[PDB]
């Protein structure tokens, strides 16, 4: 939805005491001890933690809705590799061939030459399949 969007960034506004675009252990106990919770400093950074996707120790917005989607980071960064991937998988078939490699990038910006591009799926092609599917894509990303 776009307007639980709105009330989203409304809800980090208002976390975020100083402004800063960031919630830090400290603002978000003031919000936990507001409604009546006792979370100890290890809990609050266990909670900031388990959605912090660059490590820096505090939430900004785009973590901020992984947890207001009350999930992990690990599951939202799948979601977002495999949003990644449909964006090459034209053809919805969960493979990305040669030809939807060399054509996506194309349109991207990137042209590459044709060994260049068969190269890429050699190399992502664990299986020996000729195609790179979703497994393969999320580790020749690490
Ligand atoms: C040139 C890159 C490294 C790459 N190399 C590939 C090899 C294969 Cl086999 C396929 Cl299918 C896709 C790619 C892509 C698309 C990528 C994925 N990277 C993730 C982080 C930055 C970057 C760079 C770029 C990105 O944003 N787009
Ligand atoms: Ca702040
Ligand atoms: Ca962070
Ligand atoms: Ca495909
Ligand atoms: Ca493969
Ligand atoms: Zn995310």
């Amino acid at each position: 939805t776009e307007e639980q969007i709105a009330e989203f960034k409304e809800a980090f506004s208002l976390f975020d005491k100083d402004g800063d675009g960031t919630i830090t252990t400290k603002e978000l106990g003031t919000v936990m001890r507001s409604l009546g919770q006792n979370p100890t400093e290890a809990e609050l950074q266990d909670m900031i933690n388990e959605v912090d996707a660059d490590g820096n120790g505090t939430i900004d917005f785009p973590e901020f809705l992984t947890m207001m989607a009350r999930k992990m980071k690990d599951t939202d960064s799948e979601e977002e590799i495999r949003e990644a991937f449909r964006v090459f998988d034209k053809d919805g078939n969960g493979y990305i061939s040669a030809a939807e490699l060399r054509h996506v990038m194309t349109n991207l910006g990137e042209k590459l030459t044709d060994e260049e591009v068969d190269e890429m799926i050699r190399e992502a092609d664990i299986d020996g399949d000729g195609q790179v599917n979703y497994e393969e894509f999320v580790q020749m990303m690490t």
